[PDB]
DNA sequence: CAGCTCTGTACGTGAGCAGTGGACAGCT
DNA sequence: AGCTGTCCACTGCTCAGTACAGAGCTG
């Protein structure tokens, strides 16, 4: 139990997402954790490596964690929102019908607040997300820049590593923030790029 | 064959948990 | 000196996607 709180009343808690319009970044999870339905919060988790990387990186310049995300789109240009809303432990609890509905929301909500680019925190999302919305299945998915734009905006798709701690093939956070890094330079060559 | 899809399986860190016990002050 | 309770350092866990092999297919 976290703190009272029964595993129960967090599965039917959701996490609210955090949009507003001309984002540079938008960081999509998949869906929420335990820990994120209690705390409100995007990735509360103790062990998660999004915020340490948030900072090594230095795309917050300064150590923040979960309570600060609602300040993030107006000082760092940052918003946050889910591949599936609905509440599971993590990853293999969903089903394909459930990241396809998601992702039918998601290219819906990402063409209508169109941010320079949209972070998909997570391969596994992208692997759905590329066969269902650009009808493409690649047989080497790679991490960073994706060829393709979300349709009709000039959004673009970039891959990351699971911020999750799960992940054993990035064991520490100091080696996903690689890719947090070239997503700063990625962001700055994007707006060097438009104030010409 | 060779390719394609789907399922299952295995894998490293480090934060946080309960349990354990050593240090130690306040007693009598 | 012996007793004893709290405190706390430290223990030994557990647990928060991805790559890939192979099986069941199809071409
Ligand atoms: O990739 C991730 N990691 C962690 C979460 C939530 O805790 C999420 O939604 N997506």
């Amino acid at each position: 139990s976290f703190n009272g709180v029964s595993e129960a009343e967090l599965l039917t808690k959701t996490l609210p997402d955090i949009l507003t319009f001309n984002l540079d970044i938008v960081i999509i999870g998949i869906n929420p954790g335990l820990m994120a339905a209690y705390k409100g919060h995007h990735y509360p988790g103790p062990g998660n490596h999004f915020w340490k990387c948030l900072f090594m990186s230095g795309l917050s310049e300064v150590q923040l964690n979960h309570m600060d995300d609602h300040t993030l789109p107006g000082k760092y240009g940052i918003g946050f929102t889910n591949m599936v809303e609905r509440t599971t432990p993590g990853s293999k609890d969903l089903s394909s019908k459930e990241f396809r509905e998601g992702g039918r929301i998601l290219v819906q909500k990402l063409q209508k607040y169109q941010p320079r680019i949209a972070v998909f925190n997570g391969k596994c999302i992208y692997e759905i997300f590329s066969k269902e919305v650009f009808g493409v299945k690649v047989k080497n998915l790679e991490f960073g820049l994706q060829p393709h734009k979300i349709p009709d905006t000039e959004t673009l798709c970039y891959v990351m590593p699971s911020s999750s701690a799960r992940c054993a093939q990035f064991p520490r956070a100091q080696d996903k923030v690689h890719y947090y890094i070239k997503l700063k330079d990625l962001r700055d060559q994007l707006k060097g790029i438009e104030r010409n």
